[PDB]
RNA sequence: GGCAUUGCCGCGAAGCUACCAUCCGCUGGAUUAUGGCUGAACGCCUCUAAGUCAGAAUCCAUGCUAGAACGCGGUGAUUUC
């Protein structure tokens, strides 16, 4: 309908720094930094007063106003990714077959391996995305625990430790083994 | 020794040859289907719209064959008593 200009609020905390050029975002915070490269939007990032940055889009479509509510939705995941941080909790669900799964360390990589997914000799490794920390909860069975300042890199990292244990030509209503995101949150929350 | 249009029989080196004999036949990336992540549109949801992950005997390379006889390069020597 070509609006004429749309807004959407960015609502920057204490401690926290967005410092915007071009349309490269930086926000650094007490948990560390994140920086974007949000160069195939064409949005108007215009810093307000210090706790605030409005985001514009000047005479957008339907699909392009579309995209100015996932910039925000994107930097405010890295104001909140480097305040709170990140934390995909994950549990292993099998029948039979108990799941090992452990980190390992392969020529200075930090695998995920996953042995005796339904008795197989096959040995499932998945990358750990850096910035991604990995920790087995103590007293919570069969949780793995990702947690990071980037949700991306997290959920993605989760997303892959899940699609590693995928069953294949058998009924998935019944084998409904696998490692499975039981929780998305934050490290610092209350 | 000749001839029998290589006279015939047995063995027969060399050469050629046989899945009738042996040897050899490479591994990276990008993807489709599909399953996902983040995430709006549509205050929720959503693999999708922006962005992104994995992934087929596919595709393109690595490898292999020919080398443009009007594609190119490096280098050697370049004629007399
Ligand atoms: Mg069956
Ligand atoms: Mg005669
Ligand atoms: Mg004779
Ligand atoms: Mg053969
Ligand atoms: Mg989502
Ligand atoms: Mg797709
Ligand atoms: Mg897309
Ligand atoms: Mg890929
Ligand atoms: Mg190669
Ligand atoms: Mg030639």
């Amino acid at each position: 309908m070509k609006y004429i200009q749309t807004e959407q609020q960015i609502e920057v905390p204490e401690g926290v720094t967005v410092s915007i050029k071009s349309r490269i975002v930086k926000v650094v915070g007490p948990r560390g930094t994140l920086t974007k490269n949000l160069k195939h939007i064409d949005v108007t990032f215009t810093k307000v007063n210090n706790q605030l940055i409005k985001v514009a889009v000047h005479n957008g479509g339907r699909k392009h106003v579309a995209a100015l509510r996932t910039v925000k939705s994107l930097v405010d995941n890295m104001i909140t990714g480097v305040t709170k941080g990140y934390k995909y909790k994950m549990r292993y669900v099998y029948a039979h077959f108990p799941i090992n799964v452990n980190i390992v360390e392969k020529d200075g990589a930090k695998f995920i391996e996953v042995r005796n997914f339904l008795g197989d000799k096959k040995i499932r490794n998945v990358p750990v995305r850096d910035g991604v920390t990995i920790e087995f909860s103590t007293n919570v069975k069969d949780e793995i625990v990702l947690s990071g300042n980037s949700v991306e890199d997290v959920s993605q990292n989760a997303a892959d430790l899940q699609q590693i244990c995928r069953v294949r030509n058998k009924d998935i209503r019944k084998f409904l083994d696998g490692i499975y995101v039981s929780h998305k949150g934050f490290i610092t929350e209350d």
